[PDB]
RNA sequence: ACUGAACUCCUCACACCCAAUUGGACCAAUCUAUCACCCUAUAGAAGAACUAAUGUUAGUAUAAGUAACAUGAAAACAUUCU
């Protein structure tokens, strides 16, 4: 099992890398900006 | 016969010019948790960034040193006159 290993590969695991899964949450738009919102959720 | 453009070719480098709406990836600053020690990395947040709403607080221009405004005269400030 290379898991452990290639882990041991690198430096102490700090809390400096516990990331977040890639996919945890979809980015949290603030509803405007030149490409998502103009109107904000009601339109003209 | 020329001159005449982002048309095209010419050499690089080419995924870099609509309307809403939607869908993905980056980040301005701050706080926190570990880092790091001239502005820093990665994460959780969240009152999170403005040329404007006939917005409001402070400052300051302009119109401008303009529009408008006051002390009867004289005299040693005794007093006289109008
Ligand atoms: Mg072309
Ligand atoms: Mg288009
Ligand atoms: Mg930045
Ligand atoms: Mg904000
Ligand atoms: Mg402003
Ligand atoms: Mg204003
Ligand atoms: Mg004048
Ligand atoms: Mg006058």
């Amino acid at each position: 099992a290379r898991a452990l290993d290639l882990l041991r590969g690198l430096p102490r695991v700090s809390l400096a890398n516990l990331k977040p899964n890639p996919g945890s949450k979809k980015p949290e738009r603030r509803p405007r900006g030149r490409r998502r919102g103009r109107k904000c959720g009601r339109g003209h």
